[PDB]
């Protein structure tokens, strides 16, 4: 029926992965997923029998998450270990490196000695230790075995080729991959320096307190800190090399059975977690240590679908195993900005963006995205560096660890003037209509800017919310276009553009003025900024759908119930709506500030004709990249920080919302318990 194949790494993990079968079975109904082992010689082996379908499911370390992760594997963490406690879990553990007391030697003098590894490729083990040593490792860093071999004179890399690089197998022979071997592992590295084979052993916190019960054996070691200090055992929170992510149980990225696996996963902590006891104990063994899960893991936590490996990896752990496997050393360098790529929506932003790139000679790179959400875990992941976006989405991208950079100014043209304190947000209705206000939404048609703007949907939405106190806008509504909607609410069913529904410019209804003209054809009611309507009237959108209107036809509804003209919104607004901002990560903002600011000098507001030269704030459609009726770009002073930028009301205002959310990156950026 439903059965998930669970891939055993040799012998010991065999025998408990069938004591896990058979309890399981125990307690599963008879459909209840049911687990079948199979053998391999290595968590390689393993990798390859899942993309093969031959398996389905193996716990790894990160650092070979990222391994499994990699083409053609493709593999994705689903499930993953977490740490410390039930009721204070972490999702992260320590790397640390482990000392005899009294052999007196600190981190910098390594060199010359013996080495004990839990494995090539692993977080503690091999990517965090070798990664602070690199850059001072033996000029010719490629092969990265052959140099390591160099520097330690003689070592055991559990998993590395011995034919090649012998020395890496001195103190176990054969660099065996799997817990049959005596030295491989968390648990195998401490023994290597216990019976006295190693100087030093690459694991993790728990690792000593795993294998040496009283506090006066573990008296006998010690721990090097970045220092080149050593400290007792018991404060690896100071005295730490890095923190690591979680081993994760990774799957097929289509067809991987996550449901089956997570199912499992989820009642076997229920029934033989660390509380329980009984002849089957998920975390611990007869047959050995960290035998499929770690010993020191608490339970597993369902890992958000959204994130595949770089994302649950993050982008600091993935670029220093990055930068290791690529030899990149940032020896005293300089000057990483050449050029800011730039992540663009759909077409147009596209066309813009390549338009912008040869008039700069290079100095902008574009790198595109069908949705805001891609465009930002592009950014995360370093795949793009910068993008401009409405407060709403500054806001996920907050919480996803981007920064704001510069801020768009939409009412002065001298940009050396400090952010403004934001746009109004306005609800817009036609005169034709009579009977709709504020108070009388429910059962009308919306139109929205897209789901998670400000000024179309946190603003509006929020305010709602607080009135109806549940979360079903899409039955509030009787009917509307809120693009980045789920397909088939009612809240599509008013979209039009070639991709219906889409959260981009391939939406008719999509943005400010989309949201104006589903007004104009199909709504009741559209959220959007205050100068909309001017924006869109009078001739000054040339569009058949918009030529002829006049700002007349239309009035704005107040929240206390009455209507009031367009020209009213400064007393008849929502809210005030912080003004879009440009993002990227810590690592990159001054490099895209400078470049943007020096952009914005040849192609800002200054250029008196568009159709000549190139326009950054002038856009072939409407608000492609920046919003086209931005003035300046402008520094903003201090507030480098979301929550700095946007304000404290914005906060607290999308923060009531959160139950709401439905954004899978947000959730996704959210996982990690740090
Ligand atoms: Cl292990
Ligand atoms: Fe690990
Ligand atoms: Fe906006």
């Amino acid at each position: 029926e439903k059965t998930v194949r669970w891939c055993a790494v040799n012998d010991h993990e065999a025998s408990k992965c069938a004591n896990f079968r058979d309890s399981m079975k125990k307690v599963l109904p008879e459909d209840g997923p049911r687990i079948i082992c199979v053998k391999k010689a290595s968590y390689l082996d393993c990798i390859k029998a899942i993309a093969a379908h031959e398996a389905d499911a193996v716990t790894l370390d990160a650092g070979l998450v990222h391994e499994a992760g990699l083409t053609p594997n493709n593999l994705k963490p689903v499930v993953a270990e977490f740490y410390g406690s039930k009721e204070n879990p972490k999702t992260f553990y320590y790397a640390v490196a482990l000392v005899k007391k009294g052999s007196n030697f600190q981190l910098n003098e390594l060199q010359g000695k013996k080495s004990c590894h839990t494995g090539l490729g692993r977080s503690a083990g091999w990517n965090i230790p070798i990664g602070l040593l690199l850059c001072d490792l033996p000029e010719p860093r490629k092969p990265l075995e052959k140099a390591v071999a160099s520097f330690f004179s003689g070592s055991c890399v559990p998993c590395a080729d011995g034919a090649d690089f012998p020395q890496l197998c001195q103190l176990c022979p054969g660099c065996g991959c799997s817990s049959v071997q005596p030295y491989f592992g968390y648990s195998g590295a401490f023994k290597c320096l216990k019976d006295g084979l190693g100087d030093v052993a690459f694991v993790k916190q728990e690792t000593i307190f795993e294998n040496l019960p009283s506090k006066d054996e573990r008296d006998q070691y010690e721990l090097l800190c970045l220092d080149n200090t050593r400290k007792p055992v018991d404060e690896y929170e100071q005295c730490h090399l890095a923190r690591v992510p979680s081993h994760a149980v990774v799957a097929r990225s289509v067809d991987g059975k996550e449901d089956l696996i997570w199912e499992l996963l989820n009642q076997a902590q229920e029934h033989f977690g660390k509380d329980k006891s009984g002849d089957f104990q998920l975390f611990s063994s007869p047959h050995g240590k960290n035998l499929l899960f770690k010993d020191s893991a608490y339970g597993f936590f369902k890992v958000p679908p959204r994130m595949d490996a770089n994302l649950y990896l993050g982008y600091e752990y993935v670029t220093a195993v990055r930068n290791l496997r690529e030899g990149i050393c940032p020896d005293p360098l300089q000057d990483e900005c050449k050029a800011v790529k730039w992540c663009a929506l759909g077409h147009h932003e596209r066309l813009k963006c390549d338009e912008w790139s040869v008039t700069s000679g290079g100095l902008i790179e574009c790198e595109s995205a069908e949705t805001p959400e891609d465009c930002i875990a592009k950014i995360m992941n370093g795949e793009a560096d910068a993008m401009s976006l409405d407060g709403g989405y500054v806001y996920i991208a907050g919480q996803c660890g981007l920064v704001p950079v510069l801020a768009e100014n939409y009412e002065s043209t001298d940009c050396k003037k400090a952010p403004e304190e934001g746009y109004l947000s306005v609800a817009v209705v036609k005169k034709s209509n009579p009977d709709i206000n504020w108070n009388n939404l429910e059962g009308k048609k919306s139109c929205h800017t897209a789901v998670d703007r400000t000024a179309g949907w946190n603003i509006p939405m929020g305010l709602l919310y607080n009135r109806i106190n549940h979360c079903r806008f899409d039955e509030f509504f009787r009917q509307g276009c809120a693009p980045g909607s789920q397909k088939n609410s009612s809240l599509c069913e008013l979209c039009v553009g070639p991709s219906v529904c889409a959260p981009n410019n391939r939406e008719g209804y999509y943005g400010y003025t989309g949201a104006f003209r589903c007004l104009v054809e199909k709504g009741d009611v559209a959220f959007v900024k205050s100068q909309t309507v001017l924006q869109n009237t009078g001739g000054r959108n040339s569009e058949p759908w918009a030529k002829d209107l006049k700002e007349e036809d239309f009035e704005l509804l107040c929240l206390d119930g009455t209507r009031k003209p367009v020209s009213e919104a400064h007393n008849c607004h929502l809210a005030k709506a912080p003004n879009h901002a440009v993002v990227s990560r810590k690592d990159k903002a001054a490099c895209v500030k400078q470049k943007l600011l020096d952009l914005q000098v040849e192609f800002g507001n200054t250029v008196a004709d568009c159709s000549s030269k190139f326009c950054m704030f002038h856009s072939k459609t409407k608000d492609l990249l920046f919003r086209d009726d931005t003035k300046c770009l402008v520094d903003l002073r201090g507030k480098n920080t979301y929550e700095k930028y946007l304000g404290a009301d914005y906060i607290k205002a999308v923060s009531n919302l959160r139950k709401c959310s439905t954004s899978r990156l947000l959730e996704a950026c959210t996982f990690h318990k740090h």
